[PDB]
């Protein structure tokens, strides 16, 4: 049952950080994947040899599954914060969920346009990738339906926002730019990446806000965060190594960048 | 719970799915931002009103504000249950649905803040019938879906949420706002909001129609479940409407001041009409 309603007893908390982030999401989130012109991507793709075509698909396969998992798996976070009465968080999360839906749409439109919609790209998900996206991520978010304790929320935000978004996604945007932007290939896709990268800045800020406000309550939670981060690193790097190994471009630069993101996300949370 | 795979890796979005097409319309038609609405004239209007006229408008606003908030929170179980069923295109659309309702919450709250009543507790205008619908039956029907996503459960959730709350009460609220405040020329920023809300609502009701019908299409038995759940909530729909009416009939000074003949019998009949029209938008097959 509802005991009452915040915007009937009072108003929105206009100064709340997540209301501010919601306002910025509406302002900066107007893009529409249906407006991206993929015609040249299609031509670029067909101009590749079979072997070059294949080299492109692992990274797209990681992203398409990623965007789909994140669209589905943010719902428990929204439910748990809703149940906690965190109205402004929920408003923001409506823009978060809608962003990920557009991200799903973007990669699928690209697949459709370049002619691989009918191909099953699951073959490029190795065991490490499945451990994160098929298993650890949904386990950690679905937990929130029955256990919204500080520890559960931090673990959910660590896997979703600091690992998948803050570490793999950010590294994937950089990777696309280092490989295809220099080659002049897939300009529609890279336009998409630009929009996704901009959305991701807000998504990561929500993860930081969430984790830090729980840490501020008890610095014992800081240790949990670092522990959950380190528990996932071997699959992050197991996946990265798998991708790198297929690519054989400075692949060792890209691998540094993953490490640099991982440590950056740890340093964005304050012990105190 | 594991993911077994992902549609957009094995295949693509179903580009021709009705809910993907509704999703596309939502993105095209749903750009409006409540932060862009100018309420400065509304603030002047409200302050020019006497105390009796000031409170004349508030029962309706109280009903909407809680409605918007309830609907923002309570659509999340429907999105979960369709996501668990693998209905990706429905989920895409529901992201636009939930964002619309968030903007609806924001719109009414901005208006309350702007006119100077954000600090007033408007729960006093929720009678017993309203609470039966919005504080109880609605969250019960939606929350059920976390442990019972059966056709019977999904039909009941869509009925309460899309056909009763949206299709009957919200639609009749939009109409009432226009018959009264648009006629009198008051609260232009609010009415701009109401028109955006009304446009959004069309999609929300169409999702409800799609959902109920696709279930009825699998077994006609469910059509009579739909009708019975509609009739079960009617006494609360009309009990709330009568409450608003009785309030409206005893606070006549706004109508007098602004030269309006508020036909409350006409408004009642619009609500009855909406209830029966929503019933008729569902067929046995
Ligand atoms: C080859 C160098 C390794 C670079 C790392 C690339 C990882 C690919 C990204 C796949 C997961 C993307 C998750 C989506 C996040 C979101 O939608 O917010
Ligand atoms: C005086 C005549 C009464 C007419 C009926 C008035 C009904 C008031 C509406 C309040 C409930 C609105 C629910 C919001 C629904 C939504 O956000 O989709
Ligand atoms: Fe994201
Ligand atoms: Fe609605
Ligand atoms: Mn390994
Ligand atoms: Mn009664
Ligand atoms: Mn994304
Ligand atoms: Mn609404």
């Amino acid at each position: 049952h509802h005991d009452g309603f915040q915007t009937v007893k009072a108003t929105i908390d206009w100064e709340h950080p997540m209301f501010k982030l919601y306002e910025k999401a509406k302002r900066n989130g107007k893009w529409n994947p249906a407006d991206i012109d993929f015609s040249q991507d299609q031509k670029d793709f067909a101009s590749l040899t079979s072997e070059e075509k294949i080299s492109a698909l692992p990274l797209v396969a990681g992203f398409s599954a990623g965007e789909e998992a994140l669209t589905l798996d943010i719902l428990p976070m929204a439910h748990a914060l809703a149940r906690q009465g965190r109205l402004e968080d929920v408003l923001f999360l409506t823009t978060f969920m809608h962003d990920e839906a557009k991200h799903v749409e973007m990669f699928s439109r690209w697949q459709q346009a370049v002619g691989i919609g009918q191909m099953d790209l699951s073959v490029f998900h190795n065991d490490h990738y499945k451990r994160i996206f098929y298993e650890a991520l949904p386990e950690a978010m679905n937990r929130l339906y029955a256990d919204d304790s500080p520890e559960a929320v931090i673990r959910a935000a660590t896997v979703y926002n600091m690992i998948v978004e803050g570490t793999l996604a950010e590294s994937g945007y950089y990777t696309f730019r280092q490989i295809y932007k220099k080659a002049g290939l897939f300009p529609g896709l890279l336009q998409g990446i630009d929009y996704l990268n901009m959305d991701e800045g807000r998504h990561i800020q929500f993860g930081i806000y969430t984790i830090q406000r729980i840490v501020n309550e008890d610095e014992r939670y800081y240790e949990l965060f670092i522990r959950y981060m380190d528990e996932l690193w071997p699959h992050v790097i197991g996946y990265v190594d798998y991708l790198t190994e297929l690519g054989k471009i400075d692949y060792d630069l890209l691998r540094h960048y993953v490490i640099k993101q991982f440590n950056l996300r740890k340093k964005q949370i304050s012990r105190t």
